[PDB]
């Protein structure tokens, strides 16, 4: 009732638009809900299976470089396309055509195709092409492998470095993640080159004011000011400490698996100054004591409760009683968004989960700490959890 009044005006407005950065997302969210509502299940079921058609046709002409041999202005005949890849004219045709009734492709008379701004992206190497294909060849498999696999291991949350849902649905349950996408380095290049997108999200400095760290900097000059535990390529310290001259980056730790750490080093320019550099498993006791921030960024969300409360209760051991502990992670609404709700089955393929706050609270108060206050980002869920000694 209200609600179909409600985005039928935000249909107008954005029609002379034509002729706002959070009436673009209001909109996406109406016409998805809109979308259900006016749905029957029939309808549901065609919409679900046209989107696994779809992402299939988006895999092959990706994986057939189709895309690439579109130009980006301009029309090309299916036969010129089909010779250019060397590819059965019909099968080019009849893919494509799932895309032109999508409408990420477009059709020019009979014969004719070009790209949108939909297909764009996936005519060349980048980091949305390479997240279609992660979807398609990492994740697609082992939801598709659920069903089996909850009748093989039980049906209970999946937790734990062996036996995920991803090596089960690659045959090879008795092998970690890393060792699967190791051994092909063609697929950890995709994985790399997906996550690129979401590292810069979600910055850390100016969401949090750290004005009261350099404040300890300058009232203690000895003691560690920012330790980044998992921090992987230490670009999170960096932003936090760039221009900021209170701040040092040479006073602050990044930490991580000491092949992590190697490759930081084997990386880095000559004179460029680094925070100190240490390899540590974060699963064993802090090396680092009484710094004034522990910073732990999307690396609780890949283990059950019982591993968290290990982690956090080696920081909570090494802060001091004036330390903060940061949680960089999205805290689930109950219920929750539709991306994070997502995001949180595919965790479950590879033995993680996304939280509530409640979730949070229970694994922080079992390491001996309390949770001060949380900081979430404008239009989203990713949050900045700062917790203290209990
Ligand atoms: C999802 S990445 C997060 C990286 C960074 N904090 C960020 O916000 O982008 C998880 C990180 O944890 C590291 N890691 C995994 N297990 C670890 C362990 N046992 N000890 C220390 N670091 C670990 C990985 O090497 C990786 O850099």
């Amino acid at each position: 009732a209200d609600q179909l009044d409600s985005l039928a005006a935000l249909l107008t407005s954005r029609a002379q638009a034509v002729r706002p950065p959070q009436q673009h997302v209001q909109l996406v969210k109406g016409l998805k809900d809109a979308a259900g509502l006016v749905n029957e299940a029939r309808e549901d079921l065609g919409d679900l299976m046209m989107s696994f058609v779809q992402v299939t046709a988006l895999r092959l002409l990706i994986k057939w470089k189709v895309f690439e041999a579109i130009p980006l202005e301009g029309t090309i005949s299916y036969a010129d396309v089909a010779a250019r890849v060397g590819i059965d004219v019909n099968l080019i045709t009849r893919l494509s055509w799932v895309l032109v009734a999508t409408g990420v492709l477009k059709q020019d008379g009979s014969d004719k195709i070009q790209h949108t701004a939909r297909s764009r992206p996936y005519a060349s190497r980048n980091p949305l092409s390479a997240m279609m294909i992660i979807g398609f060849d990492e994740y697609l498999p082992a939801l598709l492998a659920m069903p089996g696999y909850f009748d093989t291991y039980g049906k209970k949350e999946p937790f734990g470095e062996k036996h995920t849902v991803k090596a089960f649905s690659e045959g090879n349950p008795e092998l970690t993640v890393n060792q699967i996408l190791a051994s092909s380095p063609e697929r950890l290049g995709n994985m790399t080159l997906a996550m690129a997108a979401m590292e810069n999200m979600y910055p850390l400095s100016g969401v949090y004011d750290f004005s009261w760290v350099a404040a300890k900097a300058a009232s203690d000059s000895n003691r560690p000011l920012i330790v980044d535990v998992g921090g992987a390529k230490g670009h999170t310290l960096q932003a936090i400490c760039k221009d900021t001259p209170a701040l040092p980056i040479e006073r602050c730790v990044l930490e991580d698996l000491p092949r992590v750490i190697q490759v930081v080093k084997d990386t880095s320019d000559a004179g460029a100054q680094a925070p100190q550099l240490l390899g540590m498993d974060f699963n064993q006791e802090q090396p680092v004591k009484g710094a004034v921030v522990y910073l732990i960024r999307r690396c609780l969300h890949d283990y059950s409760d019982e591993q968290c409360v290990r982690i956090l209760g080696h920081l909570a051991a090494a802060m001091a009683a004036d330390s903060v502990l940061l949680i960089g992670e999205t805290v689930l609404t109950n219920p929750p968004s539709r991306p994070t709700a997502m995001m949180d089955i595919l965790l479950a393929t590879i033995g993680g989960k996304e939280r509530t706050i409640d979730a949070f609270g229970a694994v922080v108060g079992r390491a001996g700490l309390r949770i001060k206050g949380v900081c979430k980002q404008e239009g989203g869920d990713f949050s900045y959890i700062e917790c203290v000694k209990a």
